[PDB]
């Protein structure tokens, strides 16, 4: 027998303040760390540079310089 398990996600925001302009950037993920691998990748392969915060509640990490 078989049958595909869609597994549960949860919406995650990353809030990069750069330069000028602000990016909101929404994701889905099984997790926070889940959700901090895939903005990683995000930020690398658009050139993010900058530290970053993470908050829970909020499920938002933010980018700062």
């Amino acid at each position: 027998m078989h049958h595909h398990h869609h597994h549960a996600m949860d919406t995650y925001k990353l809030f990069i303040v750069i330069g000028d302009r602000v990016v909101v950037v929404t994701t889905e993920a099984v997790d926070a760390a889940t959700a901090e691998k895939v903005f990683k990748q995000y930020a690398n392969d658009n050139g993010v540079d900058g530290e970053w915060t993470y908050d829970d509640a909020a499920k938002t990490f933010t980018v700062t310089e």
